[PDB]
This record gives structure tokens, C-alpha cells and sequence, in this order.
């Protein structure tokens, strides 16, 4: 929700670089997929975007302030989505779970929209994406390094800052929801831990697997605190019998430390570090990052010949 | 079938040396497991090998000769099978598959066993193993980590011998198979074919998923083949209908390279470029190889020291 248009003007402009160039197809391991072609930014955007029926943005040729737009529209759930974090859950001995992190507000988006619906798609910008095997991530590297080779000095100054700009949100959110623990190796993520005053338990966030997570503790021995008696516990939430000053307790014993220390502390080994067994919707994340950290773009070569004009990828 | 012993005579050793020092747990993972106790070598290995009952064989304290005395056993078997491979078939344009490489002769081992039954079991080390979920690789490396940290210098120079055997085979068997491509990056896979004049097509092993293998072409344009007319497919194969020409054809156009020039070159570049996206059999597999190879051990630690109500090591 605050990095779509990012992308989304990134994809853009190695449209218009190709479609200035008369380019109609590009070579994805083994196939050839044909671009569609755009009229203008309001018909890439209404063609790749979602939730471009909603919002009715305008857009110029001025990428970088292409999420700026919606960030005014949208104003306090931008920051409030980007520090948001789900409930925790903690199973301290058996047999049951409790709630010791209560999630961020909800918040409501324009159209009573769906974090789903931000999600700007790579593969409308081919007729036949529909035989591609390519993630969004790799897609927005596909694109991203299609105007480092053939934008014009200012192009990839463009590229460079909206690049920096998927980086920093990104980062944030998945330092802010608890996730980056997973996201990088155990002995980094204890160095940061012992770094940063956090706690190593094994968690649960909304209803995914359980998980390493590491919390603040706020000066709190989780050894000798009454889970029974201060936090409601899941299958409680269920039957919606809900003791209101134990649900209050999530909000004030412990938090997600997501301050800009721990903040620069994980950017800085985040990107050599990421785990060597990751999968799922935070391996996309993970993917995204680290791109768009280290910037290490896939090499394009033109398809040389009555032609029809071309270029490969890896 | 052919580093079983090696394996099994590492863990044999690390039991030797903690009963021989009154240790009965050891620490993975903030979890304590509890030893078994082995009164000597055949009882550890009637326990731990699945084959045992079958060979029955007389190990000694010369644990470099563990695996010699199968090999004795089985014979033609032990080379046969680091240089078999399975079928593979080629689908050359849409929906038909083909076999272009005919699978090594099929071997019986003694009894008839299964390839599974040669496994050593190094969990049944441990009493309350039930509720450990490390592979087997990893733990090898602990009972290993045991000998190099406690071991004496002459157990010791048998374990890097040891570890040296099961490198040399699992290696020579994973590049044998073909499977090796799978097992490292991209650009290295490419590399090594390059250098050793292999081509890479998309094909399947035996009953496996489709995979990227490399095979040697023989100086042949795969692309001016008639698959049809030269080979058996892959519905025709497994039915048995089957033309003698074209069974003899997949013997003699192309074969898998294992020799050692390739293997040393795979040697070189292995450990330290295995694939990030790994899985399966094979993973445990490249596992072995890369440990055997850096022979990087584990820490070891004695929390509770010398004097204890129980003694006790921790690790990973
Ligand atoms: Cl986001
Ligand atoms: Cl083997």
C-alpha cells in the first residue's frame, strides 16, 4: 500500500523506454512474451493497478512523486501501516496461548480497500503473462534493470530514488511487524538482539506458523510473569469472552522495538545476511529488499536484425 | 550402501569417548537427549545399521576397515553403484518423452536389501530421539565435532580418514547420477560444463520431477536427432514394448560424465557453491559432502564440567 506506486513508476518507465525504442518482446528464461502497449500514464496505470478505479490519481512524468500522491490522499494510515504490526501470541508452557501483543489499529483505506488490491501487476504489462513463472519481485528487477541499461543519466536518477524509497518502507514494515527475525540468520539476529535489550521467544503473528520473534520486554522477567492471570488467551478470543483488562495488559507490558536504532542496526547487515531456508509471503519481501538495497541488476542484451526489435533477460 | 560404515563407525567413536567419560547427555538446541548405552561394537551397530542382521559382519578397532569388509562382501556392487545412474528421458519438443540414457544394470545386494535398509540410524543413539528433528548430515557432524574435540590424536587421524572416504563416494556418486546440477549454483553448473564440453537439457531421472541435467553429447546435434525413430519412450519403456535398435541406441549416442576431470573440477567449486534453493534427498546429500569436505566441526562444551550428578556437553 506504500510502495505500489513505486514500483509501478519504475515499470512504467522501461515501458516508455521500450516503447520509445520500438521494442515489442522480451526473452524470460526461454520464452518470448509480447509487451502490451500504453497510451499514457493513465492507461498503464488503469491497466497494472488495482485500485486505480478508486483513487483517481494524477499522475506526471515526476515518478518520484508518484506515491507521494496517494500518501496525501491516505495521510496518517501511510505512517500508521508502515509501524502497524499484528496480535502476538505466546505459548509460554502448554497447553494454551496467550495474547501478550495486541495489534495495531485497523485502519481503512479509500474504497474500503484490501492490502491485496494495492498490488501492482508486473505481468499485465505482457498479453501472455499467463505462461510466466516469474515472482513480482524478480519482475520488478526485470523492469528496474531495463532502465539502469538503456535509461538516460537522469532516468536512473529516477530509478535510484524510487528504488530507495520501496527500500525504506519495505524494511520498516517488516522490522516494525516482528518479521525481520526470520528474515535473516540466527547469529546476526541475536547480535542485534543482544545489541538492541530484545527478548528471544517463540512466537505466533495472526494466524501464521509459529515463529522466532524478538520483543521488548520493557524490564519484565517473562519467567516470572502469571499468563493466566494477566493475558486473555486465543481460544478465550473465539468464544469473544474477553476480560478487558487483560486484553488492556497487551497494549502495555511489551511492544516491537522498531526504533531507528535497531532500524539501521538490521539495514546495515540485513542485506549480506537473509536466511538460506526462507519461503512464503516474507521470502517476497525478503527478495524485494535486498534488491533494492544492494541494486544488483540482470544484464539486457538487443536482439540484433524486416525486424521486429527485442531484448533477453536472465 | 558404500559410506554406511564410514558413518556408522563416527558415531561409534563419539559414543566410545562420552561412555568412556561417564557423559550421558548431550545439549541440540536448548534440549537435553539422553546417550543409549552400547556394551561394544556389535551391539552399537546391531542398533544403529538396518543391515546388520544381514551381514553379520566382524568389525574390529581399525574403523578404516569398517567399510572394506562390505565392500569385500559385495564386491563388483560397491563400484557399480557410485558409478550408476538411473534412466533418463528427454521430451525433445511436446508430449513425447524418450529414453536417450539407459540406466546402469541393476544390482542385487546380499539379501536382496533395499538401499534404505544400509542406512545408519544415528538417532537410535539417543533414547528420547522422537522429538529431535535434525537431519542426518547435522548430526553426523555432532558425533564428528565429538571426536575432533575429545578424540585422541590417533582417533583423530581415523576420522579425517573417515570423513575422507564418505567425500570421495558421495561426491563421485552425485556427479554420477547427474545430479550434481541441481546441487549448485546456476553459473558454476554452467561453468564446469563449458569447460567440460557437456550440454544442458531439461530432463528427468528415473521417476523424479523434471530437472536440469548435464549430459555428454557425444559430438551430436541434439537438435538434428529423430527421437522417434532412434529411441523408446517413455509409456513404451515402462510397458514393455520395446525395439531392440532403439533400447541398444540409448546405451551408445550419450553418457553422463563422471570422470575424473570433471570430478575434480566439481571438487574444487562444490562445497562452496551449493544451490540456495536445495531440497530433498539430494540436499542432505550436498550436506554430507560439504561438511566432509571443510570439515568444519561443531563446538563443543562442557557446561557442567569434570564433576556432575550427571555429565553433560552442549552443542550447535
Ligand atoms: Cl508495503
Ligand atoms: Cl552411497
Amino acid at each position: 500500500p506504500t510502495t505500489c506506486l513505486n514500483e509501478g513508476a519504475i515499470g512504467y518507465m522501461a515501458i516508455d523506454i521500450l516503447q520509445s525504442q520500438n521494442i515489442e518482446t522480451i526473452t524470460i528464461n526461454d520464452n518470448e512474451y509480447k509487451l502490451n502497449k500504453f497510451n499514457n500514464i493513465k492507461d498503464y496505470i488503469s491497466k497494472v493497478w488495482g485500485a486505480a478505479s478508486v483513487y483517481n490519481l494524477d499522475l506526471g512524468n515526476d515518478y518520484t512523486k508518484w506515491q507521494s500522491s496517494l500518501d496525501n490522499v491516505e495521510t496518517d494510515n501511510i505512517k500508521n501501516y508502515i509501524n502497524g504490526h499484528d496480535n502476538v501470541y505466546y505459548n509460554p508452557g502448554g497447553k494454551n496461548k496467550y495474547l501478550i501483543i495486541e495489534a495495531s489499529k485497523e485502519l481503512k483505506w479509500k474504497g474500503n480497500l484490501n492490502n491485496n488490491k494495492f498490488n501492482v501487476n508486473l505481468k499485465s504489462i505482457f498479453s501472455n503473462a499467463e505462461n510466466l513463472k516469474v515472482g513480482h519481485s524478480d519482475l520488478l528487477k526485470l523492469f528496474s534493470s531495463i532502465v539502469n541499461s538503456k535509461g538516460s543519466d537522469n532516468q536512473k536518477k529516477v530509478l535510484n530514488s524510487l528504488l530507495d524509497n520501496i527500500n525504506d518502507r519495505r524494511l520498516k514494515k517488516l522490522v516494525s511487524t516482528g518479521q525481520w527475525t526470520e528474515a535473516i540468520s540466527d547469529s546476526v539476529a541475536n547480535e542485534i538482539a543482544k545489541n538492541n535489550k530484545l527478548t528471544s521467544i517463540k512466537a505466533q503473528l495472526g494466524s501464521q506458523k509459529t515463529q522466532n520473534v524478538m520483543i521488548d520486554a520493557n524490564g519484565h522477567d517473562l519467567l516470572k510473569i502469571d499468563y493466566d492471570k494477566t493475558f486473555v488467551t486465543a481460544n478465550d478470543l473465539k468464544n469473544k469472552i474477553i476480560d478487558k483488562n487483560k486484553l488492556e495488559n497487551a497494549k502495555n507490558y511489551f511492544k516491537i522495538q522498531n526504533n531507528d536504532k535497531i532500524l539501521e542496526d538490521i539495514k546495515s547487515k540485513f542485506s549480506k545476511n537473509i536466511n538460506e531456508n526462507i519461503k512464503g509471503s516474507i521470502r517476497d519481501h525478503a527478495k524485494l529488499i535486498e534488491f533494492t538495497e544492494n541494486k544488483k541488476f540482470n544484464t539486457i542484451n538487443d536482439n540484433s536484425n524486416s525486424k521486429i526489435k527485442s531484448i533477453t533477460c536472465k
